């Protein structure tokens, strides 16, 4: 039994050496420490090896990402397959071809891996019964599938979320074991010894909210380290409880343990000396702040021994990751106003608040603010907690960003949260102009849905021109078609094509309406002359070459 | 009217046609060592039928060809 | 038509001007009361708009076919 096991999990197998691991967990303890202990840190070390590269950016040694999509008879596809980058994909499109779907079976395919970190046996979200099965189908019902690769050991991780329709006669299941045994894997190590966990988070379109300025009090449960998986994959990162959380650091900051624990023991010494001779009256209404100094002594201990980062320290982290990402934000910080505290920001020199912010601004600083917030509370053990594992789901990047903001909107991101997965949809040219060609999976304009491959482009739409990008990958025309001045051009084109080359009556009047209309410099003006000047020109090379001889 | 470069700023890859040009004025017109490789690396980044490679090999036969002129004028100039 | 508002906390407060809205809105009012008239349409389109759209909406209080329903949180943004 564990002959084979020891000999393949030294190999490099931590699915061996974690059932070899769970099945010395309840033997007999004492004499087998050692034994299990070897299991217990080499799956250990399997998580947290890693290296700090020439660029100073931890790389972890195994790293965790999807490669490959497969939708079957789900909504609009029929049979589709996606191979995914391992840093960044981007998959786009016209209106109504996938893409959102895409994103969306991610994310109940991710479900189930933050369930079951979560909750021992838990359960992630399913299909929907009602609108993701295909319609016209006459197998009626999909299924979803996934291949995670989590290092050597675990170059492959199957996932299968099935749903059958109504009295489809049949049921499907899904086959979610592979994500529940890495999720247990993850789980109980954690358990046993801190370690950094993936984030997975999905960001819809629906993150547009208006943002409401009254805060829920701080019950006790954003700081705990598994509220980064709560409504994690649900649309809209919970903005509310960024705030909640960076009030309470901001408070924590000036309040600090060293100035409270010192004073409880001081408050100790001097009761316990008054009511040395007796009358402990003054001491028994009072015990309750003498079992609360026990009691600040607990969920004091969790804060050095897991290793968790100081609370001034993940501050300045999240600043840091928001200032350097958001291009108008300057500086954030919680001031007291009314004695309430809010949080203030500076845009462009001036200290507005959040609820003061722009559509535009709040979007993607809720965005980056959330995504940080989560890293930090799941990367307690390494120096840059934006450094860490995960999948980032998120829909329509370029949302309510202006196109000065869309050049810098990937850079920004992508050297915030360096191992961080990133599979977004666009529909801009100008995001596109900063990613490469291999990370674009695009969406043929004549697609019905039966293809079953989406490729990359066959331009390389990094570093090109926007009108490049517009015409061959997103095929829309540099002119709108709808408009008549746009043709105005092409039609003097023509004109000159057609006659010898002078101008005649109607290519004057084309000329005259096109300067007229568009300017003495613009561009289409330009562009005519040139062409007047290259055919004049070109006649008169014929004339030369007609005058040489016959 | 939006103040936005139509290539992006940001992207190393978007100077190398501007950067090229420099190479080959630096030097007279004329292809040499490091501005072949610039030409090869614009050859793998951008492709064959990318307009930057039309253009860059457009410059490359025109300042050919300005040079052959500039020839045929110094040398009936002394 | 002159909308104010003071900031809070302050002793000296603003007021609004808007006796002519009122009384162009009273003109079309009684005028299409004696005699149906066309009325204006007053909407906003805001970013507050493209929530998710499930047809939760039964017992919603209010009448559709009532002709000044279109009114109705037309300035919403959604
Ligand atoms: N159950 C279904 N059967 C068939 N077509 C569907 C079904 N559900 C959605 N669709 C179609 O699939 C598309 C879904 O749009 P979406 O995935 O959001 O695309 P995009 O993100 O590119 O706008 C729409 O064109 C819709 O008509």
């Amino acid at each position: 039994m564990t002959k084979q096991y020891e000999r393949k999990a030294k190999g490099g197998n931590l699915l061996s050496a974690f059932e070899l691991y769970q099945r010395n967990s309840d033997k007999a303890p004492g004499l087998g420490e050692m034994l299990v202990g070897e299991w217990f840190e080499m799956c250990r070390d399997y998580i947290q090896d890693g290296h700090v590269d020439e660029s100073g950016i931890f790389r972890p040694d195994n790293a965790f990402y999807l490669r490959r999509l497969t939708l079957k008879d789900f909504r609009r596809f029929s049979l589709l397959e996606i191979k995914l980058e391992e840093d960044l994909t981007v998959i786009i499109g016209n209106n109504g071809k996938g893409k959102t779907s895409i994103l969306y079976a991610i994310a109940k395919t991710l479900s189930w891996f933050v369930a079951n970190i979560l909750k021992e046996g838990g359960s992630g979200q399913r299909l929907s019964e009602m609108t993701d099965i295909k319609n016209d189908a006459e197998d009626r019902y999909s299924d979803v599938s996934s291949t995670f690769f989590f290092g050597k050991g675990l170059k492959s991780v199957p996932i299968r979320l099935s749903r059958s329709a109504l009295g489809t006669a049949e049921r499907r299941d899904s086959e979610v074991k592979p994500a529940k045994d890495l999720a247990d894997i993850w789980r109980v190590i954690n358990e046993v010894n801190t370690i950094n966990l993936p984030t997975f988070a999905l960001y819809n379109v629906e993150r547009s909210q208006p943002f409401n300025r009254n805060i829920k009090d701080n019950t006790g449960r954003r700081e705990e380290r598994f509220d980064a998986y709560s409504q994690t994959l649900g649309g809209a990162g919970r903005f509310d409880h960024f705030v909640e959380w960076y009030i309470y650091l901001h408070k924590r900051t000036v309040s600090d343990i060293s100035s409270s624990i010192k004073e409880l023991e001081q408050q100790v010494n001097d009761l316990q000396r008054t009511v040395d001779g007796g009358m402990v009256s003054v001491k028994s209404l009072l015990e309750q702040m003498k079992f609360k100094l026990s009691e600040a002594i607990e969920r004091n201990d969790a804060a050095v021994s897991s290793r968790v980062l100081t609370e001034s320290v993940q501050k300045s982290i999240v600043e840091k990751a928001i200032c350097s990402v958001v291009p108008s934000i300057s500086n954030i910080w919680v001031e007291m106003i009314t004695g309430s505290d809010l949080v203030k920001v500076t845009n462009d020199g001036h200290d507005v608040t959040i609820d003061q912010l722009s559509d535009g601004q709040r979007v993607f600083l809720s965005l980056v603010a959330d995504l940080a917030r989560r890293m930090v509370m799941l990367n307690p053990l390494l120096e840059n907690p934006l450094e860490g594992r995960g999948i980032v789901l998120i829909d329509q990047i370029e949302l309510h960003l202006h196109p000065k903001w869309q050049q810098e909107v990937i850079l920004n991101l992508r050297s915030a949260f360096p191992n961080i997965q990133f599979i977004i949809t666009t529909h801009s040219p100008i995001v596109l102009s900063t990613i490469e060609k291999r990370c674009i999976r695009e969406f043929e304009p004549n697609d019905d849905g039966d293809q079953s491959f989406l490729d990359s482009p066959d331009m390389q739409t990094k570093g090109s021109e926007n009108a490049q990008i517009l015409e061959q990958v997103m095929n829309v025309h540099s002119t709108p078609p709808g408009i008549a001045e746009s043709h105005w051009l092409g039609n003097f084109e023509l004109l000159l094509l057609d006659n010898s080359g002078e101008l005649d009556n109607h290519s004057q009047v084309l000329y005259d309406q096109i300067k007229a209309h568009f300017g003495i410099d613009s561009i289409e003006l330009k562009k005519a002359d040139s062409l007047i000047r290259i055919n004049k020109m070109k006649n008169k090379l014929n004339k030369i070459r007609a005058e040489k001889g016959k």
